């Protein structure tokens, strides 16, 4: 038993809620919150800008040190950093950004990173301003992630569409 509230069950291992992921993180303090990052960990907008703002820019400061030491991530890759005031850890996961012309085929690889963690609070990878089809992304999530994932969807209309179309 865990401490997430009001989530809708989709499969053996995936739940979903129309909620602000920052507020879900501040309430639950999960072991892992997932960020929808880019390879440079430049947290400008979307999930990343929202999470980083909630950390008072501490996420960005930590991320800049990470990049200075290690270089950029791969599209499809991830790194574990601090969750700051939001979670124990933040799993920064790079899905493909279709508005950058990146390969949507790497979405499955991106979701595979979730399998290294027993329980995660996460956004829908590559959706929103990342420009991929959100129905497709939820499908890839359910067909790839085997650990327990709690998906938080900001946009109400998107949430309603995702639930009503889910197979
Ligand atoms: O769930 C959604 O609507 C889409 C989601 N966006 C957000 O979660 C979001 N965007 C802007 N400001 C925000 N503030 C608090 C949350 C938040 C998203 C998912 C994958 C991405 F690669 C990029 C965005």
């Amino acid at each position: 038993v865990n401490s997430f509230s009001g989530y809708l069950k989709l499969t053996d291992n995936v739940y979903i809620k129309n909620a602000d992921i920052v507020e879900e993180a501040k309430k639950v303090k999960p072991t892992v919150v997932v960020n929808a990052a880019n390879v440079y960990l430049k947290h400008g907008g979307g999930v990343a800008g929202a999470l980083n703002k909630a950390t008072n820019n501490a996420m960005q400061v930590e991320s800049d040190d990470y990049i200075a030491t290690n270089g950029p991530l791969k599209v499809g890759g991830s790194c574990v950093l601090s969750g700051h005031n939001l979670a124990k850890h933040c799993l920064h996961v790079v899905g493909p950004n279709v508005n950058k012309g990146e390969d949507i085929q790497l979405l499955k690889s991106a979701y595979e990173n979730f399998n290294q963690h027993e329980v995660l609070l996460a956004p829908l990878l590559s959706a929103g301003i990342f420009g991929a089809d959100p129905i497709h992304s939820l499908r890839v999530c359910v067909d790839t992630v085997r650990t327990n994932v709690y998906l938080a969807v900001f946009d109400k209309n998107l949430y309603d569409k995702l639930v009503s179309s889910f197979l």
